[PDB]
């Protein structure tokens, strides 16, 4: 059938490379072989044979994509990577079908041009389309959750593929049955995502207050994707948030921290302790949802903190809930800053703040 | 029509499985999607307007239709393909739907099996998110193939859009169509898990295990007999809509009321189930307790009876008008209103006739 006569059914295999330059954050080990799958047949061929001989805790593959949420340990000198390289656009109708190697930017700019609305709010998020519905990615008031059918899961343990439905996800905010606190272990690897769009050409409803006011629109109002996407784009630039690789406030993982989900006594006490002398909140089904980056600027980490040094790893200048590489930053480095970040915000307001980013080899 | 099968002067009544309805003005057959986007595009901008919308039908097991009904256009789905392609099954709106079932055991595929028996088309299905024995078709189905009638715009719709809850969707003020089914099954061939008391029971299992996809359709189908459930054409029983009213989700105070006073009369408990919203009562033990037996009215000849095996099921006992059905039906519904303070809400989609 495919690739017969090779390991891994012809998947590259390469030995001792330096992880860090293909991370968004420029920070990991010299991996010490990746493999490198270019098709479904790979991704599975690949793990199967890795997960039914891996025997110890230094065995367990990194299951890497584009590796912009990566913080991964430089201790770990024993590891092997899977790299999902299985790109593939299909456009079918209202429907668009992305392998898990696609570039995610590509479909939504894929969608866009087939006058398909629903994904122009996540334009410019970096990384592969694969990792989407791992942690629900969002932005500008969209998540893949609002359009996402169903998903092609590789389960690792049992080496069965299927298609499983968006609701069996059980996505939520930055979730999914996906996410693990463990971001090593991806017991299941999504292969291809569909998602299904709107043909009539409108975005989405604009739902979130910074991008409606750019396009001098109203809230829930509908508009040209494209302008949707030149206007994100913008809004993204102004804060670092596209990726240049000139400009060091984009060696990151993003934000750093999900914005927190508290009980509206914790909202209206802080509605309160404020009044004296606004307090940003977000509507939330169990709950009211915190401004991370509000937390963080009153408990003092500001953008570009800190700001007396060199500092290898710092705030961004732009946006204070990313962290970033300046050139030399090691991975503890970037966990020591975001520690005390995350011990900082609940001195102050009694909230822990949980990390975004996956952190191979390293906890906070 | 792009080759629609058109018929003049059809009598609907053999087509539905209540066996009333009118001799329609014209029946319009559409065997794919393009006959029947082709054909409701053209009707829907012709129409002057409110009698002039055609009916759209497909399996004619949820229909009430008054036979007075003489200028009816009808749109009559049978698009029947049904496509396995790995986990996945899509399904034509003018399926049986009984037969996807058949189709999704055959090949290894678990998830529809508690809902074999179940009467007419799958395109149906999502419009009440069809279930029974435990489950619904919104646990497996990813999406739909829509026609907005309001725009003549056709789309793929996912689960989330339809807003799928207990016997309803969105598809429910917008007409669509429902053209195609897609559901994602199970491929290593075990059954949805068993969650329904009676099933569980009847299988000699715990609740949350799963079966043998055949085994569960056998005892969902010796179940439904019991019931008069499934179709049976020489059991007057089964000339239905099925359940003619949804069990009712009340607030929970409503329920306890109810179950203080079937525990002070001895002739408890309440059976109900689980919802988001509130409590989900047994429909058919209201209209029992309100005094409406199994057969009721059993007095004279009536040509509308309530099953003899199944009380929420309306039954035509030969030769039932729209009238008798509406009649009976209404007498239920006011009845268990006056005597517990609940309003039943009906299933089937009545057509020139009321409650
Ligand atoms: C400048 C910048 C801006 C960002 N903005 C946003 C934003 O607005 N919103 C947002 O949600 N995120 C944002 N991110 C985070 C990141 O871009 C997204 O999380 C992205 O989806 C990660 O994709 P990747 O392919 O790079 O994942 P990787 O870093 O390659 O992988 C990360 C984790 O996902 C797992 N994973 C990857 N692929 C699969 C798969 N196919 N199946 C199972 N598990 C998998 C990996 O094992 C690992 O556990 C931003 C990052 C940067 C650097
Ligand atoms: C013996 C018996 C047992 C039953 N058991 C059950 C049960 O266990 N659970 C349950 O839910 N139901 C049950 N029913 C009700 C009925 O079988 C289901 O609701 C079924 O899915 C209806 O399918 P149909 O194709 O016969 O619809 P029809 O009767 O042809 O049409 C019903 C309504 O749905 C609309 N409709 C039909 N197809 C479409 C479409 N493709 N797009 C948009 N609208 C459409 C029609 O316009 C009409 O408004 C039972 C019925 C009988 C007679
Ligand atoms: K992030
Ligand atoms: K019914």
């Amino acid at each position: 059938r495919s690739g017969v006569g090779s390991l891994f059914a012809g998947a590259h295999i390469a030995e001792a490379v330096p992880l860090a330059p293909l991370t968004t954050l420029r920070v990991g080990p010299i991996a010490r072989r990746v493999i490198t799958c270019t098709s479904a047949e790979q991704v599975v061929a690949a793990l199967r044979h890795l997960d039914s001989a891996a025997k110890t805790g230094a065995d367990r593959p990194l299951v890497f994509a584009g590796g912009s949420n990566l913080v991964i340990a430089e201790n770990l000198t024993d590891l092997t990577v899977v790299r999902l390289a299985n790109s593939g656009i299909t456009i079918d109708g209202n429907l668009v079908r992305a392998e898990a190697g696609a570039v995610f930017d590509d479909v939504v700019v894929r969608a866009i041009e087939q006058g398909l609305g629903g994904l122009e709010c996540l334009s410019g998020i970096p990384g592969s389309a694969g990792a989407t519905p791992v942690q629900n990615v969002g932005a500008y008031g969209a998540e893949v959750s609002d359009t996402i059918t169903r998903v092609r899961l590789l389960d690792r343990c049992t080496g069965e593929v299927r298609w499983v439905s968006a609701r069996d996800l059980r996505f939520g905010y930055r979730t999914s049955v996906l996410k693990h606190a463990d971001g090593l272990a991806v017991p299941t690897v999504v292969l291809e995502v569909e998602f299904a769009l709107d043909p009539s050409g409108r975005s989405a409803p604009l739902r979130y207050g910074e991008l409606i006011a750019a396009l001098n629109a109203t809230s829930g109002e509908r508009a040209d994707p494209q302008a949707v996407r030149e206007a994100v784009l913008a809004l993204r630039a102004r804060k670092g948030m596209v990726l240049d690789p000139t400009d060091h406030d984009t060696w990151s993982v993003g934000s750093f921290f999900t914005n927190p989900v508290v009980t509206q006594d914790v909202y209206e006490r802080l509605a309160g302790d404020a009044a004296t002398r606004p307090v940003p909140h977000y509507p939330a089904p169990d709950g009211v949802k915190l401004a991370a980056g509000w937390l963080v600027e009153r408990a003092g980490f500001g953008k570009g903190y800190p700001d007396a040094g060199a500092a290898p790893c710092r705030l961004s200048t732009k946006h204070a809930l990313a962290l970033t590489n300046r050139g030399g930053a090691t991975a503890e480095d970037v966990v020591t800053l975001a520690r005390a970040v995350r011990d900082g915000v609940h001195d102050v307001f009694g909230i822990t703040l949980k990390p975004e980013p996956v952190l191979i080899g390293c906890m906070l």
